[PDB]
């Protein structure tokens, strides 16, 4: 089992740890959702399947920066939706192909009533979602964190 990023790196069987970009719409209001969808971007693969079944949760969410500051969150995992920052571990997703399969994880971000100006900064830190990974084989037991980093300024219209 293991994992890459749409024309970016890799983190390899065992688990490890990568940085991900991402596109923010750079204005959002009170009441509205940025939405991250990182499911365009984190793509996993089972490497023995015809023997292996591979199973991968979303282990937990955190928030840094502005979005800890600034926003309130939910997450969207496999059809499921949670508090973001999380709360506990999802359920599983099983991954049963050696064909890359997207990781399904979105985030929702509201501004709170607070937020104002440059909620969010180009470059800055916002969430580190860690996958963990298991199997019906053996006793791996990885993580995979995923350290999710602003691509534009976000302003929240004052
Ligand atoms: C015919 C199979 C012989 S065992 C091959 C061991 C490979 O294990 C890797 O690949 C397995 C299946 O993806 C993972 O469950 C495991 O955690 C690790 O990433
Ligand atoms: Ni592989």
């Amino acid at each position: 089992f293991a994992c890459k990023t749409a024309n970016g790196t890799a983190i390899p069987i065992g688990g490890g740890s990568a940085n991900v970009y991402v596109n923010l719409a750079p204005v959002v209001n009170v009441g509205q959702n940025l939405v991250v969808d990182l499911s365009t971007q984190i793509f996993c693969h089972n490497d023995y399947p015809e023997t292996i079944t591979d199973y991968v949760t979303l282990q937990r969410g955190s928030a840094y920066g502005g979005v800890l500051s600034n926003f309130s969150g939910t997450v969207k995992y496999s059809g499921s939706s949670y508090p973001f920052p999380t709360t506990s571990e999802t359920p599983r997703v099983v991954y049963n192909s050696r064909t890359d399969k997207p990781w399904p994880v979105a985030l929702y971000l509201t501004p709170v009533s607070s937020a104002g100006g440059v909620a969010i900064k180009a470059g800055s830190l916002i969430a580190v979602l860690i996958l963990r990974q298991t199997n019906n084989y053996n006793s791996d037991d990885f993580q995979f964190v995923w350290n999710i980093y602003a691509n534009n300024d976000v302003v929240v219209p004052t």
